[PDB]
C-alpha cells in the first residue's frame, strides 16, 4: 500500500512547525526514519502495533512534511542540529517514562544517542540498518563505498543539490523491488525543489562516522556503542539478508547486545519498503511481550 498512516500534525519548535504523526493512547511506541525518507517510511508497519500504545512517528527537520531551515547551506542540518529539534520535539510530545523506540539509519543514531542520554525512560529498543558504531571505508558496501565518497567531497553538491542523486538512485538503488510512481512520488515530495531543499540528504552522509571524522559524531556513536553493548534494556535486531549498513564487523558487534532478540528479513537498506509484514509482525510480538495486559 501507498497510504500513509494516521494524520499529520505539527508543533512549532524553536520558530519551526515539525510534523508527525500519533494515534492512539498508552506508552509511546515511537518510529524514527532517517536519510532520505520519512514517516512515510513506516506507513505499513505502524498498523501492525495498533492498540499496543501511542504510535508516534516525527518527520526529521528539513525532512517529510517538516520545515526546512533558513538559512541553508553546508553547515546545517549537522546532526547536533537534528538532534537539538527532535529533542526538544520529544519533550513536547510528553512521552513518560517506558517509550519503545524503532529506528531506522540516522533514526538510529538519533534514537540510540536519545536513550543513552535518558536511559531510565527507555522500555526497548527495535533496530535495523542502523548505524551502531563508528566504521571504516571498507565496511560500506563495495558498490556504493566511491558514491558515498564523492557525497563527501565536493562534488556532492553538483551530485545531491541539483541531480538529487539520494533520491533518485541510492534510494531505489537500496531497495530489492521497484516502488509504484505514488510510493516514489511521496519520497521525492521534499525535495522536488533543486538546491537547499534537497541540503538535508546531503548532511547526513556527511555526518556518517567513517574513519574518524567527522570527530563530534564519532564520539557520540562510540558512546552509544558502548553502552549499548552493556545495557539490559530489551533489544529486537532485525537483520537484513543481504544487508547494506549493518554487516560485517556493525552485524557481528549488534549481535553481542544482551537481552537482544534477532530476526532476519530479505531487504537491502530500506527493508521496510521489502519485509514490511514480518518487520511489523516482530516489532508487535516484541511491544506485546514488553506489555503483557
Ligand atoms: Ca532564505
Ligand atoms: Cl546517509
Amino acid at each position: 500500500g501507498a497510504k500513509p498512516f494516521g494524520e499529520k500534525k505539527f508543533i512549532e519548535i524553536k520558530g519551526r512547525r515539525m510534523a508527525y504523526i500519533d494515534e492512539g493512547t498508552g506508552d509511546p511506541i515511537l518510529f524514527q526514519h532517517g536519510n532520505p525518507t520519512s514517516s512515510y517510511l513506516w506507513r505499513n508497519i505502524m498498523p501492525h502495533c495498533a492498540g499496543l500504545g501511542r504510535l508516534i512517528a516525527c518527520d526529521l527537520i528539513g525532512m517529510g512534511d517538516s520545515d526546512k531551515l533558513d538559512p541553508s547551506g553546508p553547515e546545517r542540518y549537522a546532526y547536533a542540529e537534528h538532534r537539538d529539534y527532535l529533542d526538544a520535539l520529544w519533550e513536547a510530545l510528553d512521552l513518560g517514562d517506558r517509550v519503545v523506540l524503532v529506528v531506522h539509519d540516522w533514526g538510529s543514531a538519533l534514537g540510540f544517542d536519545w536513550a543513552r542520554r535518558h536511559r531510565e525512560r527507555v522500555q526497548g529498543i527495535a533496530y535495523m540498518e542502523a548505524i551502531a558504531m563508528p566504521i571504516e571505508a571498507a565496511d560500506l558496501p563495495e558498490q556504493d563505498r566511491d558514491l558515498f565518497q564523492a557525497f563527501r567531497s565536493q562534488a556532492g553538491e553538483e551530485l545531491v543539490l541539483q541531480d538529487n542523486v539520494f533520491v533518485e538512485q541510492v534510494l531505489p538503488g537500496w531497495i530489492l523491488r521497484p516502488l509504484s510512481e505514488a510510493e516514489m512520488a511521496a519520497y521525492r515530495e521534499p525535495f522536488l525543489a533543486a538546491g537547499e531543499a534537497r541540503r538535508p540528504t546531503l548532511s547526513w552522509p556527511r555526518q556518517l562516522p567513517i574513519a574518524g571524522t567527522p570527530a563530534d559524531v564519532v564520539a557520540i556513536a562510540r558512546d552509544y556503542a558502548g553502552w549499548l553493548s552493556e545495557s539490559p534494556i530489551p533489544k529486537l535486531f532485525i537483520n537484513a539478508e543481504p544487508g547494506a549498513l549493518t554487516t560485517g564487523r556493525m552485524r557481528d558487534f549488534c549481535r553481542t547486545w544482551p537481552n537482544q532478540t534477532e530476526i532476519t528479513v530479505a531487504g537491502a537498506h530500506f527493508i521496510q519498503e521489502d519485509s514490511p509484514d514480518e518487520i511489523g509482525a516482530a516489532i508487535a510480538a516484541f511491544v506485546r511481550r514488553l506489555r503483557p495486559a
